[PDB]
């Protein structure tokens, strides 16, 4: 496994999974069960921890910036859909700040 | 530092000569563009013009703390614009590129 998608997945992931802001991002947003009949007409591409998760379980990344790509589409769900005076943003700013703070510490290169 | 050195040298250079880069290389104005909600909206504007001044002032202390200034330009983006509006697209297309060069940066201190 790479150098860079352990440390996304040992010192990325662990930090965003459990933090108290996690929850509504560690399952795909449930258009029905939260009430947005237009959620998937504006974002296109959902994307949540509890994939990214399991894709750094499964070794699924090929590249450290792919698994990047999808936290980083992650958070910019949230800002496109929501409304700027959601709780949620927040939450979301607040977990791709400490995405991004790890990310200048990760490892260059590549390995396996 | 080095890892300031590369994002004002790889990182910023990049970003700067795209073709999608205009609309943020300048603080957005409000008045100019006809946007007179934008700063009852966006609380903490940024741009890559005053990135890249920070960057030859020394303003920086830390990378992750330019990195921040990058991340809240994009995110303010996203933020006030409506999901169509084409400048929505082109942040996240700058916005891929930076993480993938930040990907690559110095892991160090200096
Ligand atoms: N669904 C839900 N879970 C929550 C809430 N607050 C805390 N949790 C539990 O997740 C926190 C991490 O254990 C909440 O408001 N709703
Ligand atoms: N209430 C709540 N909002 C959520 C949850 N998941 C996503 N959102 C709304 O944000 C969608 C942004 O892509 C969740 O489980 N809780």
């Amino acid at each position: 496994v790479t150098n860079q998608l352990q440390y996304l997945h040992k010192v990325v992931m662990k930090a965003l999974w459990k933090h108290q802001f996690a929850w509504p991002f560690r399952q795909p947003v449930d258009a029905v069960k939260l009430g947005l009949p237009d959620y998937h007409k504006i974002i296109k591409q959902p994307m949540d921890m509890g994939t990214i998760k399991r894709r750094l379980e499964n070794n699924y990344y090929w590249a450290a910036s792919e698994c990047m790509q999808d936290f980083n589409t992650m958070f910019t769900n949230c800002y496109i859909y929501n409304k700027p005076t959601d709780d949620i943003v927040l939450m979301a700013q607040t977990l791709e700040k400490i995405f991004l703070q790890k990310v200048a510490s990760m490892p260059q290169e590549e390995q396996e």
